[PDB]
């Protein structure tokens, strides 16, 4: 469980539980996460998660493949609204391995928050070493930001 914080944003990058749901739920609730963004095939049932009060959003894309335009647009709007309506909260992004798709979204949040892509890569790699493969680093390098988040 690795946590990334920048300005008004706080993220928890997680993976499929190593160990079962109860420990997982308790940990998320303790971190203040109000939303889980699952971008891959997930190994747990949402029904218990939602009963605990954490909405799950399922925006999957292929491992190593870049997220669709819609996914990026939807993610950036969620980041824009959620942290303002619930200041101090945490957003969880979940990946199969917690090394590619989930850090990629967090990198996009950091870039749209003012970081250049190399700053964001290092910012996440400081918390989760070995994140991002070559295909994914190139995507972050080529990404051209909308630059519409306000702080």
């Amino acid at each position: 469980p690795v946590e990334v914080t920048y300005k008004n944003m706080r993220f928890l990058i997680t993976h499929n539980p190593t160990a079962t749901l109860n420990k997982f739920i308790e940990e998320l609730k303790k971190y203040g996460v109000t939303t889980i963004v699952r971008v891959s095939e997930a190994t747990y049932d949402t029904t218990l998660v939602e009963k605990e009060g954490i909405h799950v959003l399922d925006w999957p894309f292929d491992a190593g493949a870049p997220p669709s335009n819609q996914i990026v647009d939807d993610w950036l709007s969620l980041v824009k609204i959620k942290f303002r309506e619930e200041p101090g909260c945490c957003i969880a992004v979940h990946c199969v391995a917690g090394l590619g798709r989930a850090p990629v979204l967090v990198a996009l949040a950091l870039i749209e928050g003012g970081m250049k892509y190399e700053d964001a890569v290092q910012f996440i790699r400081q918390k989760r070493r070995g994140a991002f493969n070559s295909k994914q680093l190139l995507y972050l390098e080529k990404y051209r930001p909308k630059m519409r988040l306000r702080f």
